[PDB]
């Protein structure tokens, strides 16, 4: 059982290469995970200078490992099921009228930390648009995640709609799709249909020089 590495607090570091319409940058993060009680709590920076994209657009790349699976859900936790040796996470996310990124990620242990180990590529943005020209408000609008199982690829898949607050008002879609495979050989846990519901909260470390998000989550798994 994958499950029982998650009875306690679970240190996390998750890390993003990144490239966007060629702009390079790499986003380091550290943190830990209560899967018991649905929490997250995480300090992202970027370790390159300017982050060249807004930071609320990396939130669903930068662990669903640490919903809380309520007791009668136990049987659908794909991805704690995949645990220790992890599962490959892809996305492609395409912002309406703008570019797209596309992302691959192995969430798996090292050692007793969970990492989160990301590639980013975004193609095809305007270097003025609400994504590279940073017109999007600093905070969230979280959405629900619809997990079916995708029994070809031994794993799961989602999509779901973002909504991004512009500056100054306005409303920028970033369409998710999602999908997850295993990285082990052994058997996982491949779930009836159900939501993840998860609520974000980004803030600011008041003494931190480098440009920086710190995230708070509640991440919570529903049937039906």
């Amino acid at each position: 059982k994958g499950e029982e590495l998650f009875t306690g607090v679970v240190p996390i570091l998750v890390e993003l290469d990144g490239d966007v319409n060629g702009h390079k940058f790499s986003v380091s993060g550290e943190g830990e995970g209560d899967a018991t009680y649905g929490k997250l709590t995480l300090k992202f920076i970027c370790t390159t200078g300017k982050l060249p994209v807004p930071w609320p657009t990396l939130v669903t790349t930068l662990v669903q490992c640490f919903s809380r699976y309520p007791d009668h859900m136990k049987r659908h936790d794909f991805f704690k099921s995949a645990m220790p040796e992890g599962y490959v996470q892809e996305r492609t996310i395409f912002f309406k009228d703008d570019g797209n990124y596309k992302t691959r990620a192995e969430v798996k242990f090292e050692g007793d930390t969970l990492v989160n180990r990301i590639e980013l590529k975004g193609i095809d943005f305007k270097e003025d648009g609400n994504i590279l020209g940073h017109k999007l408000e600093y905070n969230y609008n979280d959405h629900q995640v619809y997990i079916m199982a995708d029994k070809q690829k031994n794993g799961i898949k989602a999509n779901f709609k973002i909504r991004h607050n512009i500056e100054d008002g306005g409303v920028q879609l970033a369409d998710h799709y999602q999908q997850n495979t295993p990285i082990g050989d052994g058997p996982v846990l491949l779930p009836d249909n159900h939501y993840l519901f998860t609520e974000s909260t980004l803030s600011k470390d008041p003494n931190e020089k480098r440009d920086h998000m710190v995230l708070l989550e509640d991440v919570t798994a529903a049937g039906i």
